Order: C-alpha cells, then sequence, then structure tokens
C-alpha cells in the first residue's frame, strides 16, 4: 500500500508541469520531499514553480525550458536533469502540442505534430532515460487519456498519439519483462479533468463532470510509485468498471508462449 | 451476405500490392472483374502484378511506383489513380515499412519512419481520397494487425503505428456517423499470415500457424464491401472470439451523449 515516504529523496521528472495536471505532480512530489526537474516551454511560469517547489519542501528543484517538438532537445534535457539530481528515479511523461476539439478535415500538419510531441518525444525521453533509470530500477509514468483506450470524435489526431502510446509502451514492458531490465511502466488512463486548458475546450461541446487536478495528479504518481502497470482515473465509476480489458490480458498471455525470447 | 459481383466494375486502390497479402487481394479483385490501381515501390514487380490482373479479368489494371516515406507522392498518387479510373469505390491500405522482430534499443529513425510509413500516410492517402470517395459512397479498408490491439514484444515500432490507426480511424468513423459523410471505414486485425516476408522475419523467434495468405486477402475484401467497421482474421478461433471488445463498444456509447455536434 502506497506511503508518501516512497518519493522522500527520489530523483523525478516532470515534463509539461508550468501548468494544469503536471504542475499539480510537481507539487505533490516537492511535498514529499523530492528531487524534481520541471520542464515545459515557459521559463517565467517554470521559475514559479521551482519557487512553490522549493516552499513546499523538497529536496530539490530546478527547471529546464524548451520545445518537445525539438528532438534534441528531448535527448539533452534528460541528460542535464540527471546531472543536476545526480541520477533519476521516476519519469513521468505529461507534455501534449495544442489540441483542441474539432472535425478532422485535411489538418495533416496536426496529425504529424501530434504524433512528433504528443507520442514520438515520449520515446525519445525513455530512451535518453533508461541507462539512469535501470541503475536505479526506477519507474516511467505515461499519461494517457480514455481517449487511448476508446474512440471519440473530435480528438482523431489526439487519439492516435495516445495510441500509439498504449502499443509501443505496453509492448516494451514485455521487452523488459524478459531481458530482466527492472524498470516499470505506468500508463494512466485519464477522463476528463478540470485543467483550464480542458475546461476551455470542451466548454459548449462537452458537458460532464471533471475530476479535479490535484487527487488525479497523486493518483498518477501513486500507480509509479506502485509500479502499477495502469492507472485509472474518471468522475464515473461506471468508466473505471468497464475501461478495463481482461480479454486482452489473457490474450497476450495465450500468445505468451508462442514465441521464444532466449535468442536476445 | 457477400457475393462476388458486389466488386464487379468496382474502382479499387491497393497499396503495397507488389507481393504478400497485397499482391492476393489485386487478383482477387481482378477475378470479381474490377478495375484495379496497385502500388508499391518496385516496378518490375508491379508490371507482373497488371499482367495477371488484365490475365484473370480485371476491368481495367494500371500501376503507378513510388515510396510511401513522401508524402507528395503519396497524395499525386491518389489522384493520378482517381483520373485512371475516373472515381474511386474502393481504397484499400495495406503498405508497411521494412520491419523486422527485434528488441526495442534505440532505433529513434525506425520508430519515426513507422509512423511516417504505417500510419501517416495512410492518412494522407485518406484526405486525398476522400471526396472521390464521398462521390461514391465508398469504402476505406485498414490492414492492421493483432499488435494493434493487443501488445506483443519485439514489434513496439510496428505495434505503435498499428495502435495509432485504430484510434485515427475508428475516431473519425464517428465523425463521418454524424456529418452524413458516407464512406465506410474497415479495420481488419490480422493474425500471423503465411507470406514470404512474415514467414522468414518470425523463423526461428515466433512458432505457432500461420493462415493463408489467399483466405486472409478475400476476407479483407469481403469486410469492406460489407461495410464491416472490423474484420477478424487469425488461425485461433479462441483469438477471435477474445480479440473483441464489447466493453468498449458500450463505452463508447454509453459516451456518445454527453457531448453535441451540431455546431459543426
Ligand atoms: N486535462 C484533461 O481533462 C485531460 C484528460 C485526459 C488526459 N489528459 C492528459 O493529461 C496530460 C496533461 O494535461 P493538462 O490538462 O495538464 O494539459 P495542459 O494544462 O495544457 O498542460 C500541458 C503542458 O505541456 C506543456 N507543453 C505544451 N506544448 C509543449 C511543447 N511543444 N513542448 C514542451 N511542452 C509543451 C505546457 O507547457 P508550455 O505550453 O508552457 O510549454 C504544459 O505545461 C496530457 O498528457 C493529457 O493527454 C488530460
Ligand atoms: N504478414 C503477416 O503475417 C501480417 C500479420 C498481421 C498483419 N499484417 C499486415 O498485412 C499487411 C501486408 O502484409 P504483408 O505480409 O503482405 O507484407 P509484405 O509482403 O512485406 O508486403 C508489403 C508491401 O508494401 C510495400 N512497401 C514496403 N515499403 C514501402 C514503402 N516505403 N512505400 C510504398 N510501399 C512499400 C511492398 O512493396 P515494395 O517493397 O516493392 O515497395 C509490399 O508490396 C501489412 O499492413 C501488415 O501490417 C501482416
Ligand atoms: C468528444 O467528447 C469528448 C472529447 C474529449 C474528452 O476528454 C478526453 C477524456 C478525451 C480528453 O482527454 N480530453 C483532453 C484533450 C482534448 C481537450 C480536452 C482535454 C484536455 C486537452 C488538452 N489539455 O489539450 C484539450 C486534451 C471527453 C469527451
Ligand atoms: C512476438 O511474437 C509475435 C510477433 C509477431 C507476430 O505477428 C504479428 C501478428 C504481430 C504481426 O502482424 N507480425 C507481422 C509484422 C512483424 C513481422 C511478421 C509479420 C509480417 C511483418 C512484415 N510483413 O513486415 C514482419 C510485420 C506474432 C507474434
Amino acid at each position: 500500500e502506497f506511503r508518501p515516504e516512497m518519493l522522500q529523496g527520489k530523483k523525478v521528472i516532470v515534463t509539461g508541469a508550468s501548468k494544469g495536471i503536471g504542475r499539480e505532480m510537481a507539487y505533490h512530489l516537492a511535498k514529499m520531499g523530492a528531487h524534481v526537474v520541471v520542464t515545459a516551454r515557459s521559463k517565467e511560469t517554470l521559475q514559479k514553480v521551482v519557487s512553490h517547489c522549493l516552499e513546499l519542501g523538497a529536496a530539490s528543484a530546478h527547471y529546464i525550458a524548451g520545445t518537445m517538438e525539438d528532438m534534441t532537445f528531448a535527448e539533452q534535457f534528460v541528460a542535464q536533469a540527471g546531472k543536476l539530481m545526480g541520477g533519476l528515479d521516476m519519469l513521468i511523461l505529461n507534455h501534449i502540442t495544442n489540441t483542441s476539439l474539432n472535425l478532422f478535415h485535411d489538418d495533416i500538419h496536426h496529425v504529424r505534430k501530434s504524433m512528433e510531441v504528443n507520442f514520438l518525444s515520449y520515446v525519445v525521453l525513455t530512451v535518453a532515460a533508461l541507462p539512469m533509470l535501470k541503475q536505479s530500477n526506477g519507474s516511467i509514468v505515461v499519461v494517457s487519456s480514455l481517449a487511448g483506450k476508446v474512440a471519440y470524435p473530435m480528438v482523431a489526431a489526439y487519439s492516435a498519439s495516445k495510441f500509439a502510446l498504449d502499443g509501443f509502451f505496453s509492448s516494451i514492458r514485455k521487452e523488459y519483462s524478459v531481458s530482466r531490465v527492472n524498470v516499470s511502466i505506468t500508463l494512466c488512463v485519464l477522463g476528463l479533468i478540470d485543467t483550464e486548458t480542458a475546461m476551455k475546450a470542451v466548454s459548449g461541446i462537452v458537458h460532464m463532470q471533471a475530476a479535479p487536478k490535484e487527487e488525479c495528479a497523486l493518483e498518477i504518481i501513486k500507480g509509479g510509485a506502485l509500479r502499477q502497470e495502469e492507472v485509472y482515473y474518471d468522475s464515473s465509476l461506471w468508466t473505471t468498471l468497464l475501461i478495463r480489458n481482461p480479454s486482452r490480458k489473457i490474450l497476450e498471455f495465450l500468445y505468451s508462449t508462442s514465441y521464444n525470447m532466449d535468442r536476445f
């Protein structure tokens, strides 16, 4: 069972932590006395998150600013953050590119950028962070959505990227398992959360309950620290008891001996 | 219920039809006396597929050669094919970039190219083909894998792209449904198929039964023409009765009224 002590002194990276769910996570970690490196593009809002992080009692707090469109930056960032904290225990992958609810017409530029930022940079960051994470037997935490398990209209490019995350990360989990690479991977499936970006975007289009930004953030941190494979968090419990797919876990198992990894 | 007559005189595009499942589909279509435009990179193997297509009694048969890494080409191809057949009734999306079973290490180049070819060009091709497809109330057929519904080790990049397909195309289906855009979308989930590329790649690593290239090709064509949302095709029937996810269909529905499209 979870205890706040678990994060004490741990070295954690949070991406897209200038606002919303990201920022809330940085604050939780600050309260648990962890080492924290935060990132986003806006260095003003990032300075402010760092200050409050030190206030709340973080072991240390730093930021590095830059866009996750830039794959060179994503690689360099992880290294620099590692040197700042002298190692890495948890990689919380949270950022997403500016997106809004719209019918898809011919906006290929958006579909591309969505894969580039929401998915591809998550990979680039994982590659960079893995050596340090093997060292500490750490954790990767990937923030996904209900849109990354079931289909929604108006978030097509977004949904695609969030689906890709499940495919990739659920796949390398199986690789790590048999390679005895001892890094855990948590995929967090979130429903509507009352962040400002969210509430603006869904206003007048979608209607239903939003779950609170603060509790959601903790639920994520909880799941990663307890090395859970998935965290489900939504207002409706009917969702949390239907979003699960035991069929898939069974299939992935019946297939599990039908290949042979020993060769690697 | 299906009948070969349904394809008679229809104008159909098949991608990656120089070999394997692609080529088999082009032959089935030729037998049903359809118009056929095929594509891949290799113009030698493409000439050959065209000849045999004419032989089997295609209403017409042509090829256009070029790489689907090139997004300009994917756009131009659909247009040229449309002019050749004077319209378009079915878009069979089948090609994938060269891939093999391996643990993921740091091959970002591959992950990228995989999204570029296996997913992104599918979108580019859809955008281009949609005006003609609205005209004929046609069909889009998207070739996916069991790896695009459940997680496998050693095909991480591949799985990611095939997951993305489900997310994007399952999403725009819902858009088309309420926009009264009358183009059907078939996602074909395939298990191991005895194509050469497949048999070589899995040899010594994976073990189990492959389903025959020819029957698989027809099952796809069948599903698209009967405007089915999904086709499942695998050796094991235990798969076909476990791969289904009725929970998701239920959730997508309970959510279906909780947003309001009327604004678009
Ligand atoms: N909010 C919800 O109801 C909802 C629902 C389900 C799942 N989620 C998931 O939860 C996560 C966080 O959502 P949120 O609501 O907190 O979003 P948010 O408020 O918009 O925050 C996104 C963060 O990402 C950063 N960012 C945006 N573009 C970037 C770029 N190009 N490069 C680097 N950083 C960038 C932003 O900082 P800068 O713009 O200053 O760079 C910001 O700190 C997302 O992964 C989302 O998929 C959200
Ligand atoms: N085979 C299986 O057991 C298996 C299992 C599940 C799902 N599937 C799915 O079934 C579909 C077909 O599989 P397959 O076994 O027939 O594969 P395949 O034999 O390797 O054929 C792939 C086709 O794509 C073309 N292609 C490759 N790279 C290309 C590029 N960059 N640009 C344009 N065309 C390119 C190839 O022609 P050129 O190389 O000459 O360009 C070839 O015609 C794939 O989408 C795959 O995901 C296959
Ligand atoms: C069509 O009906 C629906 C659409 C969307 C719905 O919320 C989801 C659970 C899918 C979700 O994750 N939405 C996110 C997404 C889209 C938008 C709102 C939210 C924040 C977001 C952002 N932070 O940029 C902007 C990114 C529910 C229902
Ligand atoms: C780890 O155990 C497994 C791995 C892979 C398995 O087959 C799948 C059902 C996932 C699949 O779709 N494989 C495809 C894929 C990988 C390889 C073989 C096949 C053809 C392919 C190609 N045509 O390039 C080359 C593309 C089953 C089991």
